[PDB]
């Protein structure tokens, strides 16, 4: 049902993805390409796949496990009884970087049209995931909510942007209104207010 | 299992998908979602004879424009495929950033079909690429896209000039938008 957003490591290192509440099988799928098994039935994997991808439970929990990590294994892995999440494999070329979480309120010009949106700027992270979560005075908010698929940047590192759309009420009702940025367990909040 | 790469149908009718020798929905971004399990089982049609198994989408809508998979082992996939002009956007550094002394712009780019656009910065008619990075669009919830550029610069690299400007391109349209130090 649930694994972790991102999963990272140096071209040789080991890399675990963790299925959790749960026979589990592993689906590989790069982009356009169809999903394909890498490991059925909790630990059985299947032939022409290599040796490095391993399966493992322990409780609740179901793990896959892939060791000598290569810029061929960058991909979504998706566990599956249903589906989980997905988890993105990062072969890291680059150090870590946390992202600049830059939050801007809706202009004069914007209001001054009864337009109303909130941009939350995150650039220069590395590997490429992250989590947005929006709050209106400290209450979660998912409605409205729109963001931006990260996109590699001239250095290298990935930008994103999450935009909130509300009505110029909405906006002066609330004393605030805040953006959770998550990169690699680390989160970062920015507010902005009226 | 085989498929056709991709089926074209026009809204309002139906849609046809064979698999050769379970069907699940995938919207870019997600995992796959099981419609209809084992021939039988969110209101269409999963029925099949001979060797092969077909699919059909009912009512053709917008929200279900994604690839569909077929299994028992997934196959290929097939790719089920009225513009809207994009929504620019344009925002000042921070209050809050200007008192870190940096500066940044956002150029927001939204609500747009096609999923294909261009960006081009001014300060004062005269085009910077100085510090300037677009992102990728990126179909939003209501199928319609959005991608964001942003131009950064110095606290006084900003209030030097006495306007700012990002331009998008989108099928021979262009769009302007202007900001200026407040």
């Amino acid at each position: 049902l649930t694994q972790p957003p991102s999963v990272s490591a140096a071209p040789g290192q080991k890399v675990t993805i963790s299925c959790s509440n749960v026979f589990v099988s592993w689906y590989q799928q790069f982009p356009g390409t169809a999903p394909k098994v890498v490991i059925y039935d909790t630990d059985k994997r299947p032939s022409d796949i290599p040796d490095r991808f391993s399966g493992s439970k322990s409780g609740t929990s179901a793990t896959l496990d892939i060791t000598g990590l290569q810029t061929g294994d960058e991909a979504d892995y998706y566990c599956g009884t249903v589906f989980g999440g997905g988890t993105k494999v990062t072969v890291l070329g680059q150090p870590k970087a946390a992202p600049s979480v830059t939050l801007f309120p809706p202009s004069s010009e914007e209001l001054q049209a009864n337009k109303a949106t909130l941009v939350c700027l995150i650039s220069d992270f590395y590997p490429g995931a992250v989590t947005v979560a929006w709050k209106a005075d400290s209450s979660p908010v998912k409605a409205g909510v729109e963001t931006t698929t990260p996109s590699k940047q001239s250095n290298n590192k990935y930008a994103a942007s999450s935009y909130l759309s509300l009505t110029p009420e909405q906006w002066k009702s609330h004393k605030s209104y805040s953006c959770q940025v998550t990169h690699e367990g680390s989160t970062v909040e920015k507010t902005v207010a009226p």
